[PDB]
């Protein structure tokens, strides 16, 4: 435990499990408080705040369905009454853009449904959480959303999966110059793969496995500390002078 | 006289005035029969017709409203009648992915509706489009999207709309892999500010023409004809090594 | 054979074979006068012009060794007297910068001896060639550099051939800015794997052979006619609005 | 208190100023022992020496002239010789490609004599340097090699210097392929307008200025310690999924 992130304020989507939970973990290992933001898993965000507070961090959970923007609004409720609450203001300081879905499907059997709930929740979601964010962030904070290699790797049989990351990419440069008027950074961090449980039937095929641990430099499918070690980076003051940024954490995934 | 399209079919989406009118001109003049689409009106669409025909090409319109699916459900209906019977067959060459919006909001200044038609008319068309069209490409075709330099260079306030042709640049990538093994190439082209009826409002503030002049490499705007002028190139049998590629077509923007 | 390129000037570097070969002969078959250059092969460069000529074009052989700048000053001097004797002026339109070298060497393995001579003929020329042609060049000219498909694709068995590229593509991007003031266009071509005799001891092993074959999306190794019909292009009036730009032209070569 | 460098040997390259100061600084501050190179007078250095042991940090001063590469032989001779007397050891942990040089010339006014020189110092030199260094580097080390935002801004006025620097960013990404085997990294930091003593003349002009200024998303000039808090990241353990990445750090400028 450290205190880069001493009287800091963090958000983090989806940390209940995965990538979330151990950026949640870092941030509060470096003294954010965090709040664990759940989809509707409650008592794996408990367990999230729970092992925060073994190891001396600070910490609490607040559940919001992303599916619609009623979600989004839940979840600054929430925030703002539990924040208020804690500190004496609904203002805060990190937003990690995490929670996501990531099914497959190719062009030919994605289904108006199936892409309209892609869109739903890892692009509009994000967009109107940082929407509703930019009354509540302090100057000098730190927008950092979970994207994707699929950006920048092809892969078909997750288009629109893809497709919302590339929005997300081009969401992340762009705002990037707005808001650094007042000193607030924006970047992403693009995955490869991970161990985590979106993808845990995708990888328990051999085949598949072999495929996504020998594409990257280093031989080794990538784990969700890897993620979280570089998301500590973008959300501390050292990174004040990167936004706008992609930021590949592949482990060098098809160089 | 170039003949470089005879015998060739497209389709072009949104093809009643701008950039979508021109790259139908210029594929009749190159030998291509041409079905201009359109979304409201015919009478934009049907003058196109008579002035292609003038000019000793062949061209026909189809109306549309691609707002929802329904409408590409009958843009498809539409164009097997008209092909079946112009052609002996349903199927075509040429895809041309034009039709699209542009309205401009910063983050703040944008709202659920405003959202959910950028996604709608500029992203989710253009993928069902293309997932309609698959049954109905001959091999060794060609698929270009209109995308948006805003992708390259920030315009935060049209963000919306440059996430949506994000999206559009990310599919590109991604469906070319896929494709390759019908030899059909798929690739997109980016416009920078370009002279419209549609345009000449943002465009007729001195000093946001002053910019939109001098930001070009050349000095001056873009014109319909350069895009079209490389769309061409896009949609010939000499691009067949071109695929997955976001190609510039800004005047040298930005730089 | 066509006219698009009827009156114009250009100028193929390392036309004698392969790649400049085929582009030579595609601007010829267009309507150029086409200049021949030839680092040592008189012969080859001799049948490059017969051929031309067999199909009806303009063409003629000139040597220069470019591994030095007396060889870029000695190219010059001989397509001086060439076009003054054949059109009266040492003006010209199009200049390809194709001429170069590429063996391996890991880094561990790359002499200093290795490494001048790379940037020697693959950077310092064509940028010296570029120098001692904006005197020569008419305003709306081309210029067009082949750089490699491997500042894209990591291929650390080429390490030094590869920085040479690099610095091809930033030399590419940024005399694009300010030659778009007298309305030349500056672009690269980064190709693939294409069957020349750069490659034929390379290729021969049918290990690297099927790698080669099967990293594009279209399944194939490309041709010299696949490069040559981009160039067409990029040499023509119709590509005024492409400028700065590194166009793939690998057949979706590692997407 | 930062010690994430703990154990650490770190060498520096052109470290008496500027930016290579600032990293030597940091590294120090974070535990590193630092050799810091310079290619001149030590006058410099030595009091960079002094002000990190002021600080309880360890360091020493190395001098080496390269503009040749006898001075990269005599660079590790003199490496080897105080690692072994401080260390026990000759192998170290982290290697920072900063020297180099910058002046200014226009296509047409760079003579043979400033393009080779800028090519020895800025991308000959580099190269070398590393290739001496993977027989010392330990495995899961870090190479960071300073580049320049000039190779995604054009700069016509320093044409050679960006080629320069575009030749780094390639063997950057090409090497990172090769080194992962070791889980050793290699990324780029590419600066913007950083204010040194320096530059501080070409930034003497106060229109320079404004454009450098306003040029960020943030409306400031860069300064050496916004380098050096990036560089410090990618010198850490926590960087480790990082690799083969050319990293802006120039306050989002040109988004
Ligand atoms: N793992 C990889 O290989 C990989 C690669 C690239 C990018 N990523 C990205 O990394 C991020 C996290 O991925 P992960 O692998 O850790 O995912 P995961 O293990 O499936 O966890 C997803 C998280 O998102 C939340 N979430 C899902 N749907 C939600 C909704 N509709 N409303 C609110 N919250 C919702 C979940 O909350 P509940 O627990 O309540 O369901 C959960 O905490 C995502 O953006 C993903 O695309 C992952
Ligand atoms: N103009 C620029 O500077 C610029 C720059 C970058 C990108 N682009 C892109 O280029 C494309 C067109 O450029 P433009 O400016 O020439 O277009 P435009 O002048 O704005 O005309 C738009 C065209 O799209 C059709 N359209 C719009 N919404 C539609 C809908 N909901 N359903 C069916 N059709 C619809 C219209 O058909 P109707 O005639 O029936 O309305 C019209 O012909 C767009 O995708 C745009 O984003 C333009
Ligand atoms: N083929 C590929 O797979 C591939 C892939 C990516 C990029 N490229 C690029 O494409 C371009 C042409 O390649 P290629 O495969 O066609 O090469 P190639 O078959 O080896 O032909 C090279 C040409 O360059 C000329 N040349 C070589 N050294 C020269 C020198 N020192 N001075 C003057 N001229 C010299 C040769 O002239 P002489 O005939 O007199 O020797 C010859 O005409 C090169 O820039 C290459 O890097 C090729
Ligand atoms: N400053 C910027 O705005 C900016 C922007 C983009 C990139 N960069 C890059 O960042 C690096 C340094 O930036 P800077 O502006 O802080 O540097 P600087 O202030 O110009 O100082 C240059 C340093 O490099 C060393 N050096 C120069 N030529 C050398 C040679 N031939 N042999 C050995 N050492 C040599 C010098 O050592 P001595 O003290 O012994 O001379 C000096 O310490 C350079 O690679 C530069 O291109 C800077
Ligand atoms: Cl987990
Ligand atoms: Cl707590
Ligand atoms: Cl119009
Ligand atoms: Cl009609
Ligand atoms: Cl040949
Ligand atoms: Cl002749
Ligand atoms: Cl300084
Ligand atoms: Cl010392």
């Amino acid at each position: 435990a450290n205190s880069m992130l001493k009287g800091k304020v963090a958000l983090v989507t989806g940390a209940s499990r995965g990538i979330g939970r151990a950026i949640a973990k870092r941030l509060a290992n470096d003294g954010a408080l965090v709040a664990i933001h759940y989809g509707n898993r409650k008592e794996e965000a408990e367990e999230t705040v729970y092992e925060i507070q073994s190891n001396g961090g600070s910490a609490f959970s607040i559940g919001a369905n992303l599916e619609s923007l009623h979600g989004v609004e839940a979840l600054y409720s929430s925030l703002d009454n539990e924040l208020q609450n804690r500190t004496g203001s609904t203002k805060f300081d990190i937003l990690i853009n995490n929670a996501g879905i990531g099914p497959g499907a190719f062009i030919e059997e994605t289904t108006e449904q199936f892409f309209d709930r892609m869109v739903s929740v890892n692009a509009k979601a994000p967009f109107f959480i940082i929407q509703q964010a930019l009354s509540r962030l302090r100057d000098n904070s730190r927008i950092i959303n979970i994207s994707s290699a699929a950006t920048r790797i092809s892969l078909p049989d997750f288009i629109a999966y893809s497709m919302t990351k590339g929005a997300i990419n081009t969401m992340t440069f762009t705002l990037a110059k707005q808001l650094g008027a007042r000193g607030i950074t924006v970047n992403a961090i693009l995955p490869g793969f991970v161990k985590t449980d979106m993808n845990a039937e995708l990888l328990s095929d051999p085949m598949m496995k072999q495929y996504a641990t020998t594409i990257s430099a280093f031989n080794r499918l990538g784990e969700v500390e890897d993620i979280a070690d570089t998301a500590a980076f973008l959300a501390s003051p050292d990174s004040r002078w990167v936004t706008g940024q992609l930021i590949d954490v592949s482990g060098g995934s098809c160089l």
